[PDB]
């Protein structure tokens, strides 16, 4: 039978979701069972668990299919160049790698987007224009990043049946870990501009693969498992989906901790 | 691979045979395409780029309605479940992404207009998408006065862009017009957003969800459609990497009453 708005509400309530949250949500639709209005259900609930003085935020990246013909040094062949989309805020897609709910939340109105297209988020609600703003372009997994605010917010992160190694926050305590051989990528990013298309390097920790070697790619997925194992953290059923809900302070803090135990000196 | 650009998808739409001013529905497998440098919105871009400013694009959007899996044997929603069932709003129910997600796309693309007849609605963007998409009549919304039957007055063209064959939706308007017996009819209750809440009504139209009459393939559009090209009509070619056919409007539709009179008829 079908979840609904109402039901779904219920489970996130049930499972810890607060009145006011900011809540940060990585969905498996499909996990979540038959839902009346598919992954706009998911959203429906989301808002009605928090209320209007919470925020909704989803990673939105953008798929930058460019960048598979990149050179070494991150920059666009000339032949290129003009073909290639640039970024725009507003229009933009978000990526679809995980899911459809990114791109439904940044078409859903009201919502914005942060401006670092690749480590962008979008957000709905009472903060989204505070966790949106002044995103920086280089390292924007770091300070001054939604994620850094979702942490000083004390906001939450919702794993919806998603797997545990999509947690994007965790890539901000990579950026923060006191930890030597980090992993540096370099990659040229079009941005629109009423004066037209404008060319800058962006840099950044590599959050495609993990930051310091000796890790699988999912390892992620091992720090939540290990933080839900540490008593912290709640799991439940939304809908049909197993799910995660955490605290986005806590977790980026243990997170730092087990990098800085394994790499530190 | 290769990526294909808007500029390469615009000279293959050209050497199709789209035309500058064309109004131009199109139905796309966005898989059969190939790598597109801006993935299904590279469709979109070439398309209007093609037609021009005085051209018009547009989509079949449809819409989930997941709820009518809960009708009852007259299309009715029971007591229990009304209050949950989301309501139709042209401007924020999503396209159906059975046939893939460039309707959505276009749905979400600014300046694009949905008309109101949610499971027989077009998306329409550019030039005439206002008088496409206005006044869609609610019952029998495949036949006179539909966004169909405009394309047809307008002289339009229908673009199947890797697109299986008989998802041309277009023909269920040479399905309402046959003049045969034992045309197939489905009545369903849908609930409509107005700034009061939610009105309902009951919809009648030629069942489309299978073929108009007994006796016929469920793929027998597909036929249709190689016998329109086998008689020397339409045009054929790759746009990026898709096989693809584009028909006039008008053109297919007397053939396909054509085709439905003589057998049935
Ligand atoms: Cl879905
Ligand atoms: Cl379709």
């Amino acid at each position: 039978s079908f979840a609904t708005r109402t039901s779904l509400a219920a489970d996130l309530a049930a499972l810890g979701l607060a009145w006011g949250d900011a809540i940060m949500v990585h969905a498996a639709v499909s996990r979540v069972g038959r839902l009346l209005d598919g992954p706009d259900t998911i959203i429906a609930a989301l808002r009605d668990t928090v209320g209007p003085g919470g925020t909704v935020l989803a990673y939105a990246d953008w798929e930058a299919r460019y960048e598979d013909l990149v050179d070494d040094a991150g920059r666009v062949p000339p032949e290129w160049r003009e073909h290639v989309p640039p970024f725009d805020p507003q229009r933009s897609r978000a990526i679809r790698d995980n899911g459809v709910l990114p791109e439904f939340l940044r078409t859903t109105p009201g919502t914005l987007r942060s401006g670092n297209p690749g480590a962008s988020l979008v957000a709905l609600g009472a903060k989204a224009e505070w966790f949106t703003a002044d995103h920086p372009l280089d390292y924007g997994y770091g300070e001054g990043s939604p994620l850094a605010k979702l942490v000083e917010a004390g906001g939450k992160v919702l794993m919806l049946g998603a797997p545990l190694d999509t947690l994007t926050l965790l890539h901000h305590a990579e950026h923060l870990a006191d930890i030597p051989g980090k992993r540096i990528k370099r990659i040229e990013v079009p941005f629109a501009t009423p004066t037209g298309t404008q060319w800058r390097m962006i840099e950044e920790f590599d959050t495609g693969d993990p930051i310091v070697a000796g890790l699988a790619e999912d390892y992620f997925a091992g720090i939540v498992t290990e933080f839900l194992a540490s008593g912290q953290g709640r799991q439940g059923l939304i809908g049909a989906a197993p799910s995660v809900l955490v605290d986005a302070a806590a977790i980026t803090a243990f997170g730092v901790t087990w990098l800085e135990k394994r790499f530190g000196t």
